[PDB]
Parts: C-alpha cells; structure tokens; sequence
C-alpha cells in the first residue's frame, strides 16, 4: 500500500509493468518517486502524463534531469536530442505538465513511517530542520514567475560546505547540489561534484555521503535514487538506494514499505 | 616516420603499447602529441616523464587539462580527486616536470608537411599569422615567473569573437579558449563554450569549428584532439581529429603522416 520506486527515466512501459505486478491502486495505495522521471529513455512524455494524473497518491521528489528539462523548456539550456526530451517538449500538453513539475517538492517526509526521501539523499552537513528549510526555499523559487532565473542561477559547483552564513547564488547553488546531485563526500561533510562511480572505485579521500554519520540518519530512514553507479548496494540499515539504473539497461526497483518487500522490473 | 597521437589522458600503458606497435624510434622518428597528457587515467606521472625525455623527437601542444594541472600546481585551482594527479604532484621531480610543461608550445607548424597542430584546432577567425602571434603571446606568459597570474586570469567563457582591438585580460582568455576549449562555432566564427556533445546530436546554428571555411584550413592540414565526443569521425579532407577518448572506454589513435595510416590501441 506504500511503494517507493526510484529513477524512472522515461521508462513508461517498465513503470506500469511494476505497478501492475504489485497491483497498485491509487485509491488504497501511495507511490513515492525518487524522481529522475524524464531522462535517457523513450516515454518521458507518458511518464509525466501518468504521474501527474495520480495526484495525491503520488509523492514526488525533483531530480537533476527534471531540473534540466525545466531549464531547456524555459530556454536556459539547450536540448541534447539524445535525452529524448523532444516528444515531451514538442507538445499540446507541455505547459500543463511542466508548470506542474516545477511546483513539485525536493523533500518528502513521513513522520509516522519515520521516512525521508530526496533525490540524492541528505548531506551529513545538515539536520532535518535545515534540510526542510532549504527544500522550502528552492521550491518557493521553482514555484515562482521568475523560475527561469533560478534555473540559470542554480548551475554552479563551487560552494562545497553548508555554512548557515551562506546566501544568494552560493546558498541556492549548494542546496540544489545537495538534493539533486550528490554522491561523494570528503571525510568531512564536503561535496564532490565530479566522480560518479561505485564507492570502491572512487579516488582517495572520497567516501559515499551515507558513510558519513549525520543527524537525520539517526532518527529517519532515507530513501533516494540518482546514484545509479552504486546499484542499491553497500548501504547501511535505514538507507535505501532505489536507483538500479533502469534506463541504462539495468532495472526498475519497487519497495513495499510496510513489509519491506522488493519487486524488480528488468529493461 | 612521423606519428601523431591524440589525447593521452594519463594512459601511459596504452601509449607505450601503441608506440611499440609502430616501432617508434626517437632516432629516426618524430612524435606529435595533441595535449592533455595528464587527465583522468592512472599514469600521468610516467606520461609526463616519458614525453619530456623524448626532447626534440617530441612535438607537443598544451591542452586544457595540462593548464589545469599547472593551475593546481601553482595553487591557483583546487585539485579534483577524479583527475588523479597526486602521484605526479607529490613526485620528487614534480618541479622539473611541470616547469618543463609550462615551457611547451600551443601551436606546431611544419611547412614541408603543410601540417598544423593545436589542441582544439584553429578558429576560422584566425589566419596563420594571427594564430602564430597569439600562441607566442600566451607561451611567453606561461614561460615566465608570473605564470600563475595568467592561469588565474584564464577563466571566463568569453570574449568569444576575435578582434585585433582586443587587449589585456580579454585577449589572453579568448586565445586560450580558442586553442584549448573550442568545439562549436556560429556562422561567423564565434565560440560556443557550452555544447560538448557530437555534431550529429546537437543544437542549431552551431557548426563544428572545422565545418566553417577559414584561411588556415584552406592552405593547411589541421591535426587536433580535444573534441573527444567527435569520436574521430565526420571530418573534412585535411582535418584530423585524433582524440578517441582513451581514459574513457574509447581508444588511443595514432596516425603515421607519410602514409595516412592509422594504428589503434584499445584502453
Ligand atoms: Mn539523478
Ligand atoms: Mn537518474
Ligand atoms: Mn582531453
Ligand atoms: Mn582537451
């Protein structure tokens, strides 16, 4: 009755296959999506269409490729035709779908399941309180008339440490990086924005973020998925890596929460 | 014989393998290298040591990563763990190596072979004479005691039109970007610093620099290799894309000039 899927990437067929396999019913059931919905992969259009028709029985979280799509939709970036976003960008429907997308959250918290989902996870460097305020802030900009201006501003790499003093372009850059593109941390809670590899191929000082004990990880389960490289692997208890790289010829993974049962759809 | 090899990203093994395969002999042969000796692969240190030892038998042009390396060495830019430069930087002969690196050219001309090498190529906006001057001008800076000020200055993505009017900070950045970061242009030889994907799967007006008729290409053969996603293919007669992305899953490519024969070393 509660399912958390992981990076769909325009894999509409696979999504609906999994959803049918568990007999998902919008009435009784609820879907958490890790949210790299629209990438490398054919039916990005159908995914967005479907997901949006779920309404309240979907709890989405925005990811790097979702943000990128919005960037191209608003002319901040160029479409890379190999993303296969064109069908969706092309039409009748685009404004409807994309205005909806931008209004979607970056954080999802369920107090009773003691569960937290973000796309990349939660930096050791911040507590839930901070994570909550940072999600609200970026969400506010994304939901605004001036969203194209954020998207453009969001693009940097070079505040690496959270540091409550932080403000302006630096502050939002960091938060966007923490939520939507985080994998490796330096031994302290820093951010590496360049290596995308299985934990034990990573160069010298880089540990995976979840391997650095943090305040949220000691009261809450974390679910996430954008780190395809690690294949939902050597994560400690309470940490669920749902991105098993469906679009890369890997697989789409569903987890039934209440009984912690895994279901798997190949490509 | 004359050999020309593309980006040797710290892939020493492959380089020696490929050089044995042609029985490269520093006595009677000469090696042209494309730049980016030092990026992602495991053995930048050995790559640097070897090529330096070739003296006049080697014929180098600096790439973006060699400059970045320089920048890290001078404490101008932060070191990226992914680059794997530590063994090089920590080496007892680090100073000798890098101080030699600074000294290397950005442009190589041979009149008898009618051949011209630069890391990314030659702007359609440059005639040979200008390309010569700009190369000389940056080399003099790199060569000098005050080179870390330059390395700090190269940073912008733009002035992106050449103009003899250009002076100071703006002049050095353009020419640096033209030699070492160029890929796409506008119908009038203007530099795009943002699309790093292949010509076939790209945005509109932007045509690969070499697609646009220029004074040098009309009179000279051009060898380069920065454009890795170019995958070596789709070039006009007279232009030679040697970067096949060795540190990636790609391969190291060697061209003998007398012969226009290719020898390829997988990674
Ligand atoms: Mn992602
Ligand atoms: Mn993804
Ligand atoms: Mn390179
Ligand atoms: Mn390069």
């Amino acid at each position: 009755a509660t399912y958390l899927i992981g990076d769909v990437h325009g894999c509409y067929d696979e999504l609906i296959a999994l959803l049918h396999k568990v007999e998902f019913t919008p009435g009784k059931d609820t879907l958490w999506l890790t949210g790299d919905l629209v990438a490398r992969g054919p039916g990005s259009l159908d995914v967005l269409r479907y997901v949006k028709s779920l309404g309240d029985s979907v709890r989405l979280v925005l990811g790097n490729h979702d943000l990128h799509l919005l960037a191209v939709f608003a002319g901040i970036s160029r479409n890379k035709p190999k993303d296969r976003l064109t069908p969706l960008l092309e039409a009748p429907d685009a404004d409807e779908l994309l205005n909806w997308l931008r209004r979607q959250p970056l954080l999802q918290i369920d107090e009773e399941k003691k569960l937290v989902m973000a796309h990349a996870g939660i930096t050791p460097q911040w507590d839930l309180q901070t994570a909550k305020e940072c999600a609200r802030d970026v969400e506010a900009v994304l939901s605004s008339d001036s969203y194209p201006f954020f998207l453009d501003a969001m693009y940097g790499d070079m505040p690496n440490n959270w540091s409550p003093e932080l403000r302006g372009l630096g502050r939002l850059r960091f938060i966007t990086n923490a939520f939507t593109r985080m994998r490796f941390c330096f031994p302290n809670g820093q951010l590496d924005m360049y290596s995308k590899e299985s934990p034990e191929e990573a160069p010298a000082p880089l540990k995976p973020w979840f391997a650095i004990p943090g305040p949220v990880a000691e009261e809450y389960s974390i679910a996430f998925g954008h780190w395809a490289s690690l294949e939902g692997k050597g994560t400690p208890e309470g940490i669920y890596a749902l991105d098993t790289g469906c679009c890369w010829g890997g697989s789409l993974t569903c987890l039934r929460w209440e009984d912690k049962q895994y279901f798997v759809q190949p490509s």
